[PDB]
């Protein structure tokens, strides 16, 4: 609650509140010129890491790492496991910079002990297209928490991304930081009852029996959209026009070129999975989600959650609750456990009717370095990773 690094930083104090005609860097006229060019200096012992998430070795490491010290839900229960192919595709994204992908070691062993990524992106904030430093996977070991090793990191990776002469960036977490500009709480749909049930991520009552919960849960093996297919690379120009049209309601979304559909949408198994109905030639209505299973800790029967989580849903030809019911059934089809969404965009609409259950928590959507009102998450266009 005292903030004492975030508080050195362009930010929002806690209490500031800024009118919606207000929509600019919190520090202008910056120069790349009178960046620091000297590495942030870590404790005794520990050095900094370039990491190629190219070469599978490296790649390994990061994906080590996480496993056994990434996100875990508030209970404990579950760890997020992002798969090594998932963090290939995630890091690897348009003029994604290998300097970006930063890693601490400890000399004595050799091994990588913190990570904290970015890659670059154009993100569109209350109508102005900035050029943004998307920030994600920032880790420090479980051994080595609370020793303000995180600052180190965010001002390091800070540093090498102003080098480039971009000064905002975007970011989420689940803990509340100074300050976010948006607030969406995720929602769960349950697709295997029975496992969710077992796991403790679910519950029933005597209302509910074990027969009864799962009799809820069931779907119809039929899509809506009967022509919803894996998309392929002829359908990226298509998706782009699609997807470029939808997001410009919003009040933050990322602006897509056509090479950047390419990459975040051209399904990867176990990846990122989407789906088009193409019509003429045209592409009219799309689903997507990725795959983040979550590690379950010590459950005698089961070893990983797998689950989905909704990425960009565009329908032209149904109704959205047809679109989300047939996201849901695609999910079923590739073996998830869970379909999991944030009432961002037009999400919250659908999931009463869909069955979907409030979850713990929230996502709190940041900015680095820029100054704007705050808005209701149906206003918020961008999921990240
Ligand atoms: C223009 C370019 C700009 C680029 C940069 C943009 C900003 C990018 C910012 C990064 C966005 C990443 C987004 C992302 O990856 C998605 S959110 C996931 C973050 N990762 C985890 O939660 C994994 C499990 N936890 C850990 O590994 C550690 O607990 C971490 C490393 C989180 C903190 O390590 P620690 O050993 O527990 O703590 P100290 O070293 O003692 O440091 C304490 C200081 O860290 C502040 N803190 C804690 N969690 C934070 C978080 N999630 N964001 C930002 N700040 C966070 C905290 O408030 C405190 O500052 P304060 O005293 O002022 O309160
Ligand atoms: C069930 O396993 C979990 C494992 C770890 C943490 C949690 C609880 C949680 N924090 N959930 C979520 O944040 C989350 C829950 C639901 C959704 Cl739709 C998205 C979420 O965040 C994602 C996007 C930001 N980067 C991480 C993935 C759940
Ligand atoms: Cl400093
Ligand atoms: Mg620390």
């Amino acid at each position: 609650m005292d903030y004492k690094f975030w508080y050195t930083q362009p930010v929002p104090k806690i209490n500031d509140e800024f009118n919606e005609s207000v929509n600019e860097p919190f520090i202008s006229d910056n120069k790349v010129e009178d960046v620091r060019k000297d590495e942030y200096k870590l404790p005794p012992g520990y050095s900094w890491y370039v990491c190629d998430v190219k070469d599978e070795k490296d790649r390994s490491e990061i994906y080590t790492l996480l496993t056994d010290n990434y996100v875990e839900d508030d209970d404990n229960i579950f760890r997020f496991n992002y798969s090594a192919e998932f963090l290939l595709w995630a890091l690897t994204s348009p003029n994604y910079l290998k300097t970006w992908h930063i890693g601490v070691k400890y000399d004595a062993s050799n091994k990588l002990i913190g990570f904290i990524s970015a890659i670059p992106t154009d993100i569109c904030i209350h109508k102005r297209t900035i050029k943004m430093a998307e920030v994600n996977f920032l880790c420090v070991h479980k051994t080595l928490r609370s020793k303000r090793l995180a600052p180190v990191l965010i001002k390091e990776i800070t540093r090498r991304i102003n080098l480039e002469n971009i000064w905002q960036a975007i970011y989420t977490a689940g803990v509340y930081l100074p300050k976010p500009v948006s607030d969406a709480r995720y929602y769960h749909r349950s697709i295997n009852v029975k496992k969710l049930i077992e796991i403790g991520f679910s519950s029933l009552n005597s209302r509910l029996t074990m027969s009864r919960a799962i009799k809820l849960y069931r779907v119809e093996d039929t899509l809506n959209i009967k022509n919803m297919r894996l998309m392929k690379k002829k359908d990226v120009e298509g998706v782009h026009k699609l997807l470029g049209s939808y997001l410009e309601q919003f009040n933050l979304y990322a602006v897509f070129t056509k090479e950047e559909i390419a990459h975040w949408f051209l399904p990867i198994e176990n990846v990122i999975y989407t789906y088009v109905n193409e019509e003429n030639g045209k592409i009219k209505d799309m689903i997507s989600f990725y795959s983040l299973p979550s590690q379950i800790l010590g459950n005698d029967k089961y070893s990983t959650l797998n689950a989905a989580y909704s990425f960009y849903n565009v329908t032209t030809t149904a109704t959205f609750k047809q679109l989300m019911q047939d996201a849901i059934l695609l999910a079923k089809r590739n073996n998830f456990d869970v379909f999991n969404a944030l009432e961002v965009m037009q999400n919250k609409s659908v999931f009463e009717d869909l069955k979907f259950g409030e979850g713990d928590g929230s996502l709190k959507y940041y900015l680095y370095n820029w100054k704007c009102a705050s808005f209701a998450p149906a206003h918020v266009g961008i999921v990240l990773l």
